[PDB]
């Protein structure tokens, strides 16, 4: 089997991308947040704090003749950006693109962070890293991936990330008309539970590749792009007026610079970010300073392939026995 579904922005400066999704019988269609960054699948539902719900679509298990609860089960997960949900868990029929798993875990929100709440366009979160993330108890629940993989034409999904555009996410097969040359594999690691990979070095604009090693994550559900200290301070050196700021969380930049390009190495091949992607606009509304897409991992703990670059490249993330992941140019 197969699946094909467009992913879309959620707003003008790709802050990140909703796909539809088909929960339950008959369908309950739901607009997620495919996060290569994590996994679990949680909806807002008709379990969730009301005060805790503006605008999103719900799941309504009670409203699906194939839902079951998976009795005893609680899920609690905190991510990256200090958001959080919680809440109990069903089993039901999840479809991705004319792609369908029958008794998928959906973990249902009874509680949401703010930050949630106030994004009123996504209605959940679809995880796509590995299984041993998962964070329900006591029973640990497989990804959507995960379940259909033995199902798909070949074990794999690509991420076609779109900028200031829709694009596509493909469960099962590589789409060869959906990039330009070849595509460049890569080890993975899977120790930490993430496609964590290490890319082969960078260079800003026109200079010179820096050969050097980066071990980092590819990360969907991650807006920006965050790299060591050493190579943020190099980009944002070639930017004029370009600083670090305490109080605004990062590097600010004149609204009105031309950012330079940002090249990172997979093996012997090279993705280029065009200086455009880079650029995510007013730090509040009317400023002319305008926040950077290119941020220090330091306070992190790893580095975060996120969207800025992962929407310059088609990306294979093969689920094989030994995982790998492909980057190509597009």
């Amino acid at each position: 089997s197969t699946g094909s579904a467009t992913t879309t922005p959620i707003d003008s400066l790709d802050d990140a991308y909703i796909t539809p999704v088909q929960i339950g019988t008959p369908a309950q269609t739901l607009n997620l947040d495919f996060d290569t960054g994590s996994s679990d699948l949680w909806v807002f539902s008709s379990e969730t704090t009301a005060s805790e719900v503006d605008g999103q679509t719900i799941y309504t298990p009670s409203k699906s003749t194939t839902a079951k609860l998976l009795s005893g089960a609680t899920w609690s997960i905190s991510y990256g950006d200090g958001s959080s949900s919680s809440g109990d868990v069903y089993t039901d029929t999840v479809s991705v693109g004319g792609l369908t798993v029958t008794g998928q875990a959906v973990e249902s929100a009874k509680k949401v962070s703010s930050s949630f709440t106030e994004d009123s366009t996504i209605d959940g979160l679809l995880g796509l890293a590995f299984s041993t993330l998962n964070t329900v108890s006591p029973t640990q629940q497989k990804t959507f991936f995960d379940n259909a993989k033995a199902s798909l034409d070949s074990p794999v999904f690509t991420a076609d990330l779109g900028y200031h555009a829709p694009g596509t996410y493909n469960f099962g097969f590589i789409d060869t008309t959906a990039y330009t040359g070849s595509i460049t594999y890569t080890a993975v690691s899977t120790k930490q539970g993430f496609w964590e990979w290490t890319s082969t070095g960078y260079a800003v604009g026109s200079g010179t590749f820096k050969s050097t090693s980066i071990d980092g994550i590819a990360d969907t559900g991650t807006t920006l792009l965050y790299l060591p200290a050493t190579v943020v301070s190099a980009y944002w050196a070639q930017v004029s007026g370009a600083k670090s700021s305490s109080s605004v969380g990062g590097y600010v930049f004149p609204c009105s610079a031309t950012l330079p390009s940002f090249t990172f190495g997979v093996g012997s091949a090279r993705i280029v970010i065009p200086g455009d992607y880079i650029d995510f606009g007013p730090i509040s509304t009317g400023s002319s300073s305008c926040f950077g897409g290119i941020q220090s991992s330091a306070g992190i703990g790893i580095n975060i392939f996120g969207d800025v670059a992962l929407k310059a490249a088609f990306v294979v993330f093969n689920g094989a026995t030994t995982p790998t992941l492909g980057f190509a140019s597009k």
